[PDB]
């Protein structure tokens, strides 16, 4: 017999393979398909008593499967991975909207459908029964409604806003379900005890999944390299959170599983592999799913039997009248939750509006959780408490909810969708679609490019390819604002894809700027996305009650402010380069410059937040920044590390090796944040470019004490035209500098950064200060006198060191419309470069300025040839007129050598040699 | 009851999952850890009377488990990932030595175990029982193997060996334990008897398995785009097939799901998806795992309860002694089969050393499938075939045999290591190691100079990042053979990682040259490796048994021949490549013509395949490059996919769309090999690019027929200095062209490809013929003639493009030092740019020739500059001598603009400004 019940659980996966598989993509789910074969096959049984031989035998041994071990075996198993792949971040934005449709909704619906089901539903009922069959049937199937949402139309919200409804409803409706089911066995009589009885099942049950999580997530920090270990171990502290729960405590151990669940996808996505987590998530969507299809199957040769028995309960001919009546309740109990809900709904989270009412009301789809419990129910029935047909009554109508809810509810929602106006893809995301499917055209054509130019093979057959692919202004504001929220995705993309942030921090940020290019119209509100991830409440740390430690501090900082830093800085540095692109694609615009001054207004708050925590926290802005650098470092040699194990160009032991140094790296990084040492003021003057020049005797003046490096915001550091009293380093903050005397003209973004010199053009020539320095954020900076770094003048390779440090910083100033658009990083290569020299020029003599070259005068007089004679001061920017310039004072110069299509898509995109090519390469006729 | 068997099952799983981390790279397996705490809480629960609670309910439930359902439920758990995850191009490239040592091995082996086992063994025995003992521990647990071969020192010989051997023992050994344990049960008592029994058992449940396979392949290339339903149908394919062989059948259920996982490690890698296969690998290692050490944990638990029985078996104080003897026992039978066995196991296959022959014969596992057996012999015992003390004693040997087997062979294995001069580095493999420990060091430096140029978190650390990865001969022959060799690999790497050859054929040729690595003092032996891969035996569906159908045998052909013709192309490519890198880096040194004329032989009979298959199957090779074409094209274009999912830059639906569009390519291509149409000569004409320059009325001469393209090996095209009768056109094929005249030198590779036409130039000049044209393979080529050429002429633009066409083809021959390392792919570009223009010079004037910039003459002649005047001729190539030219007659010319360090790695590899650099981006001092 045990032989029947294994090959029956075959025999019921093949059959959802088969349905899964055929009804992919047809308006019509898998799982009422294995509903219907499983009434067909009890009838088959039971209703014609035809002997099926084994498999009527598996049949009949698990038609009397214990309740408890159904929920047992079953109701963990749906609901651990429905609870385990929720974007967190999503939930968090709009969780008062979750909660508000999980708890109270649940609460309203059971209500109203027990009060529906009692007054006119005639079997001499009970209304703590009806209220059992209400919080039965208020569980809405999470799988279900997520694979319907994805196949129908919703940009972000009404997705996440129905997944995490369905998926608490599941556990509300279960505990609500138990405390109905409890009625009056010995427990469960006045108020004080339900009241006790819920506590303890809700409360109890919570706490020990989540003790269970906090002791798996340790053990999960602690293993650093082995994916098998870590499904195992979630497969173990499943089994014992729920053993704990039930067999220990008395709690609810489908409830405590649920929320072992939400911890794992709250808090242990760093705590798994970066390589395990699909795996994992793959095999708790395999378990779910056999789950799913063997309830199914189960509740259909279940109901099969029941409707078909000798009271012949189907054959009656006025059960589905009652059962269509239940469905109508269905509809008519979410109508008047959602509307009850509604006015509340609305003023928290994400905006609802009549719309989303709507596709939320009829987004409705009990499943397999509640054909489980009503298995529950009818089984160990038929005693006083709970009749017998009043046991099947709930299966079958039970049953045929699921039938009807899945059938129609699951197909006209599409039909639904046609009309409101949802289905439209609106233009701000129809041209990213667009682009993105002209990006695969172009990978496609440059591949075929790469992959013709071998010989031995012969040519490619070009139409075979395309078939296997077949599946490919100025005056108007809110064009030019679509344009730069584009450019800000484009920006967002490459930084992803070089590695400033994590993925999480990039889907937060695309999440947001899509929900901002629907208000292209009016004012930018990208950073509105942003607001709820951004929070700097207090700092009651400081108030001396746990600086003591003055070590936890900085970690519990960085555990709380680390994803708002990486969320601030991407912000910062993505406007940044969308405003230096948009300047660059406009010009000289005035939308341009409206635009532009709009973002800058705009993203003001983060610059705040920031500067707030620099002024707070010194030390967690670097501590952030390293993580964010050794992680972007790990993963890039992991993924060289996973390209070399593909390969096999290196022994099975050394690639071991390696890839459990590089495993185990990042796992030190996701337990602890990095642990760096604060900074003393000599550790950044050597640390510091110019500390080269700086002797060390000079390097130990008792090391550079008596002076706070700190300067607030907006102090200045020196006036323009005041004489150059000394040179200032900048080792960490931001310094602005204007000037009306310099051609500040489309220096869109007048900024240096750390690790530069500044002012020591002026104190090396005598020239007033140029520019104009303030200090936009609290910046790390210190003083040297001017006699010091004449002193420093006397020996030729100082003096030419410091020349070129002043040249980078005079290419920064005097043309900001080249080099503005580009870090301090490059500019060091450039002024590095061998073929960029500094020379002395006698009068009389010129500038060798060519093609594929630029110079740079830094003191003396140059006189141009062919334009009329101009007397060139010392900062000069010396350019190639044509694509000359002699000498008349003393003078010394120095000469050099010199995604992003989302922006403008449309607008950045034959000769008989052209057509050779295309020929040559390609078929017939194709363009490129 | 039932509860207390899972509360056993999930205690078991944690120890387990906390030995597993506890005692990794500790040089013990934590297999043995497991087996020592079962015993210690067998004894814990039998030797003292310990009331454990429910744990001991446990442990008196699971000790009364059934054998056969033992079997069931464990055997093919172990089996089924152990004979999954075979890389089975190595086992058929040492099929031979594996079934060597796997069938007559463990005959062998019984054999003599159970003799000596029965001669001094006194427990009065019987010789039945005594080779079923024999049997029994006659079977290696693959998976400690593998482990430990990873953790030991073994480049690719014995790793695969012993994996493979130990894989195949462990079916063997279950066949061979269930006929010995099927002794006299009212069967198998005559030879026919237990011969027909072995006919059925093995081979029935073989076929069974098979057909299971090539069902659930055909089902799985029926699928396009799930994960999830690939491993549920491999979990519910393998429980049927399983019960069809027991169940239905009567054969050994095990064998057949072992034999259903070799079918899916051979002919299903393709039929997997391209991200699920990791997943499925990692789902069913963890059922492999759990398995394991549930297993383990029994069978612990079940010594101890024997052994501490009433007759208090380990109490007698001798039972020890003959454990240990049965250990020396097990090292003898090793031995002796591997005597046995070495003088045919050195003849074929993989060569086998006495340093190889310790080191397999050390390396005996016996494990998990050991332990299992005996657990089933010591249940349903105490009859009266098999006795009560004669079932604890085979499990008490058998656990302890597992223990030493475990304990002395699982780590004085590496102390042998030690000595025999195996776990040293060769060089050859000493530099790949370095030199990819090198690049890690660049890619993540390269990295920190990107996360640097930011300026709103501020600096980072880079002492931090630096902890986090703390983990990092011109005149001698071998030397340059070595770094030949290595430039190959770069060149097989470069073009896996740009896409030529899928993952298997990648990891097929760097085995090949790591192993011809180690031969490197002696000729280049590469292609010995390919040999194995590369055959054409016969072509008996040309003698027109099956022509027929006329499309079979292009599908036949393809599945045949596919994988050999990615080899060949690939191993062309790389040597040809190789060759020119090996020859800008020598340049002209005697010893790198020497290895480079021994490349060129050594690659000869891998043409003479590719000529063989183009001679047999004309169609074949456009076929197979389509394939890899769309191939690496579809892999992009899930690359970017999968990209643009991690942003989730598109909504839930569209994205969804695509991906599953390319999955369905993907599927589609995987399942049938593209069906390309035979190219008829027209289609050709058209294709090729000169087609442009022919009208339409000349591209109908009866659709160019009354020829055939085709041309064999060898067959001249025309003479030097002959006069230009006409013009050729290569569609596909090879043409290699000599001439004495032109300046031939440093032309390692001289060849044209397709798509060009050959003799242009003197048709249109009128000078006798360049070069002499040999046909190195058959060429599918066209001849026309010069009158049409000559009339196409009339018009300025069609006479420009000819020109064109002609300065391109006089650039591949004239200077072949700099041009014929590219393709024809690039050069179209070049001669296409609009900065490359055609002009017309008269005499008197000259060549602008600048930097930046090259020049051709095609027809007249030019007096330089500088240099004493001479009359070059019309092929001209001119080329600025410093870094000029004017005309003397009637001329016409044309100006044009103008991982690959593993061959040198450590001779590819300061001044004030670069210390400010490094400074300015790194700590202290650091070397970039
Ligand atoms: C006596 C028990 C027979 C049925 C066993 C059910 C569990 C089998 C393995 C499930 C994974
Ligand atoms: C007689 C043994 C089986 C009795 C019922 C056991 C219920 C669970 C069977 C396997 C279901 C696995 C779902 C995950
Ligand atoms: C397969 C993974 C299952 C995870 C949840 C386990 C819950 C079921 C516990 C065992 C059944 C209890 C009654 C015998
Ligand atoms: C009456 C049966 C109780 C034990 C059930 C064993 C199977 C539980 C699920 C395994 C996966
Ligand atoms: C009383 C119910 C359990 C009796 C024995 C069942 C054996 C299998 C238990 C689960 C093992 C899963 C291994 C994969
Ligand atoms: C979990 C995946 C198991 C795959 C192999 C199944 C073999 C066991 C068949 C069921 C037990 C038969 C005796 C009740």
């Amino acid at each position: 017999s045990p032989v029947d019940a294994v090959l029956f659980v075959g025999m019921s996966l093949v059959l959802g393979i088969a349905s899964r598989h055929l009804l992919r993509g047809t308006r019509v789910p898998y799982t009422v398909a294995l509903l219907v074969i499983g009434i067909a096959l009890g009838s088959l049984e039971y209703g014609a008593k035809h002997n099926l031989g084994k498999i009527g035998h598996g049949i009949r041994i698990w038609n009397e499967i214990d309740p408890e071990l159904l929920l047992a075996v079953f109701l963990p198993a749906l609901l651990f991975e429905s609870s385990f792949s929720m974007e967190v971040h999503q939930i968090k934005r709009c969780l008062g909207q979750m909660v508000l449709l999980a708890v109270p909704g649940v609460l309203i619906s059971t209500a109203c459908l027990g009060s529906l089901v009692k007054v006119t539903f005639p079997y001499e009922w009970d209304w703590k029964t009806s209220l059992l069959l209400g919080g039965l049937l208020s569980a809405t199937d999470p799988v279900a409604v997520v694979a319907l949402l994805k196949e129908l139309g919703a940009s972000k919200k009404l997705s996440t806003i129905i997944e995490g409804e369905s998926l608490m409803n599941d556990g509300t409706a279960i505990v609500v379900f138990q405390l109905f089911l409890k009625m009056a066995m010995g427990q469960n009589s006045d108020w004080s005890s339900i009241i006790k009885f819920l506590l303890k099942v809700a409360l109890g049950a919570v706490g020990i999944g989540l003790a269970f999580g906090i002791a798996s997530v340790i053990w999960l920090k602690f293993i650093f390299n082995d994916t098998v270990i870590e499904i195992t171990l979630t497969i173990a502290v499943s089994y014992f959170a729920y053993y704990t729960a039930q067999e220990w405590a008395g709690a609810s151990g489908v409830l405590t599983v649920m929320t072992l669940g939400m911890f794992y996808a709250a808090f242990a996505r760093t705590a798994f592999k970066g390589d395990s987590q699909k795996s994992l998530h793959h095999f708790w969507e395999m378990v779910a799913y056999i789950a799913n299809t063997l309830i199914f199957i189960l509740s259909g040769v279940v109901i099969a039997e029941g409707i078909l028995d000798s009271d012949k309960i189907a054959y009656q001919g006025n059960s589905w009248r009652f059962l269509f009546l239940l469905y109508v309740y269905i509809q008519l109990s979410r109508v008047v939750v959602v509307g009850v809900l509604y006015p509340l709904l609305c003023r928290f989270g994400y905006g609802l509006d009549w719309k989303e009412s709507i596709i939320l009301v009829w987004s409705g789809l009990r499943g397999a959780v509640a054909l489980a419990l009503s298995l529950s129910v009818k089984q160990s029935s038929g005693n006083s408490h709970i009749s017998k047909e009043t046991g099947t009554l709930f299966l079958f109508f039970t049953g045929g909810i699921v039938f009807l809810t899945l059938i129609v509810n699951g197909s006209t929602t599409q039909f639904v969708l046609r009309l409101l106006r949802m289905d439209i893809l609106p233009a701000p995301k129809k041209r990213i679609l667009e682009y993105t499917k002209y990006e695969m055209l172009n990978k496609a054509l440059r591949a075929f490019q790469d992959l013709g130019d071998d010989e031995e093979l012969g040519p490619a057959d070009w139409p075979t390819v395309e078939s296997y692919i077949s599946s490919l202004d100025p005056k108007s504001l809110k064009d030019i604002r679509m344009r730069f929220l584009n450019g800000v995705q484009a920006t967002y993309w490459e930084m992803l894809d070089e590695g400033r942030i994590s993925e999480v921090t990039a889907n937060i940020l695309m999440q947001s700027v899509d929900e901002a290019l629907d208000q292209v119209s009016t004012t930018l509100c990208d950073w509105r996305g942003l607001k709820p991830h951004v929070n700097f409440p207090n700092y009651y740390n400081f108030l001396h009650s746990k600086v003591v430690p003055r070590k936890l501090v900085t970690y519990f900082a960085v555990e709380r402010l680390e994803s708002a830093c990486y969320i601030s800085a991407a912000f910062l540095r993505a406007h940044t380069i969308a405003r230096q692109q948009l300047y660059d694609f406009l010009g000289e615009s005035n939308i341009g410059s409206i635009v532009i001054n709009e973002s800058e207004k705009e993203g003001e708050e983060a610059k705040k937040f920031l500067e707030k925590v620099r002024s707070s926290f010194p030390q967690v802005l670097r501590v952030v920044k390293t993580k964010q650098v050794t992680y972007s470092v790990l993963n890039h040699l992991l993924g060289y590390i996973e390209n070399l194990e593909k390969v096999g160009l290196l022994e099975e032991k050394e690639i071991a090796h390696l890839h459990d140094a590089v495993q185990t790296g990042l796992k030190k990084l996701l337990r602890n944040p990095p642990i760096v040492k604060l900074p003393k003021l000599s550790d950044m003057i050597t640390s510091h470019p110019l500390s080269v020049a700086l002797p060390p005797a000079f390097c130990e003046p008792l090391k550079h004490s008596k002076k706070e490096p700190m300067k607030l915001r907006g102090v200045t550091l020196y006036k323009e035209g005041s004489k150059p009293t000394g040179v200032w380093l900048i080792f960490d903050g931001i310094v602005k500098w204007k000037s009306k005397i310099l051609s500040n003209n489309h220096s869109l973004h007048p900024t240096f950064s750390h690790g530069s010199t500044l002012g020591l053009y002026e104190v090396l020539t005598g020239k007033p200060y140029l520019c104009d320095l303030i200090t936009d954020s609290m910046v790390l900076c210190f003083f040297i006198d001017s006699e010091k770094i004449l002193s420093l003048q006397s020996d030729s390779t100082i003096d030419d060191f410091l020349w070129q440090e002043s040249a980078l910083v005079l290419l920064k100033l005097l043309r900001p419309q080249i080099f503005e658009s580009v870090a301090m990083q490059e500019l060091r290569a450039l002024v590095s470069t061998e073929s960029s020299k500094l020379t002395t020029y006698v009068t009389g003599e010129s500038i060798e300025i060519d093609c594929n070259s630029i110079g740079l005068l830094l003191e003396g007089f140059v006189k141009p040839v062919g334009i009329k004679e101009e007397l060139i001061s010392s900062p000069a920017a010396l350019s190639p007129s044509n694509g000359q310039y002699i000498v008349e004072t003393r003078a010394r110069a120095i000469i050099f050598n010199i995604h992003r299509g989302l922006m403008s898509w449309p607008e950045n995109i034959l000769s008989l040699s052209e057509r050779a090519m295309q020929l040559s390469i390609f078929g017939s006729m194709v363009n490129v």
